[PDB]
């Protein structure tokens, strides 16, 4: 059970990041490790919320995936602290934002966009197939590895599907829902969703039947893609290993 569970004595926490600390973590071959460190705001008073918490923890040791985070280990003061490795490029929404301005990133072509999109493609069919949900799928979670690759972290309305919205049901059809609405914050470089739209009005919003449109210079073929994440029924919204193979294709398809 409590295997994942590592001693406090080997952690170093620094400053504040983002509540997520800087921290150096000492492993087991002598060696030390960049991690982040978040600490959870916890239901104390009642054994029901740690309990979930350790069990999922468990569960997040086992993932191996270049596309998903590491989940380094668990600490406890009582706090429970979950550590993860550090990633010095930070979350793919700020890097888009940055791409817009000179002297921070290159412009970045479609290819490399896609890419992006493909990689969390990767890391949530994995996921989906441990039956394992994200539940806050948006592409600040999504973090850079040093080779510039996305993996998923931290597992917000506007990413928050229908059925979730209206009822108190959330499943991998969900978080293909989230998927699309991230899909689209890749296209546009970081815009915020539903813009002129607010927060309340959501609901009703996509009762209407509307859902985001279509970024200027955007091919008609991702628009598909990502449109199929927003379908009303949530059975005819696509997998994840579905959407992983279309997006595969579809940047194949662009010049190298
Ligand atoms: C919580 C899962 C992610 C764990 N790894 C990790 N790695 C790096 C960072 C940096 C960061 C800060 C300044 C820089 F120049 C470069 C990077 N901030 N955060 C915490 C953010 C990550 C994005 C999230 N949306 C809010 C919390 C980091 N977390
Ligand atoms: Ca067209
Ligand atoms: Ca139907
Ligand atoms: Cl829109």
């Amino acid at each position: 059970l409590e295997d994942v569970v590592i001693d406090r004595n080997l952690l170093i926490l620094g400053k504040i990041l983002g509540s997520v600390m800087e921290g150096n973590l000492k492993q087991e071959d002598g060696t030390s490790l960049k991690v982040a460190v978040k600490t959870m705001k916890l239901d104390n008073s009642s054994q029901r919320e740690i309990e979930e918490f350790l069990s999922e923890a468990a569960c997040m040791k086992d993932f191996s995936h270049p596309n998903v985070i590491r989940l380094l280990g668990v600490c406890i003061e009582p706090k429970p602290m979950v550590i993860l490795p550090f990633m010095k490029y930070g979350d793919l929404h700020t890097y888009l934002l940055y791409s817009r301005l000179e002297t921070g990133p290159k412009h970045i072509p479609l290819q490399t966009l896609l890419k992006f999109m493909v990689d969390i493609a990767l890391g949530m069919e994995y996921l989906s197939n441990r039956n394992f949900l994200h539940r806050d799928l948006a592409a600040r979670n999504c973090m850079l590895r040093d080779d510039m690759t996305v993996c998923v972290a931290d597992f917000p309305v506007k990413w928050i599907a229908i059925e979730s919205l209206a009822d108190r049901v959330y499943t991998s059809k969900s978080d293909v829902w989230a998927f699309g609405v991230t899909m689209w914050e890749i296209a546009t470089r970081g815009m915020t969703p539903y813009p002129g739209v607010q927060n309340h009005e959501m609901y009703d919003y996509l009762l209407h039947g509307h859902r985001l449109k279509q970024p200027e210079d955007c091919l008609d073929e991702l628009y598909e893609i990502m449109y199929s994440c927003w379908r009303t029924d949530p059975l005819d919204r696509p997998t994840f290993s579905v959407l992983r193979l279309q997006l595969e294709k579809l940047l194949e398809s662009l010049p190298d």
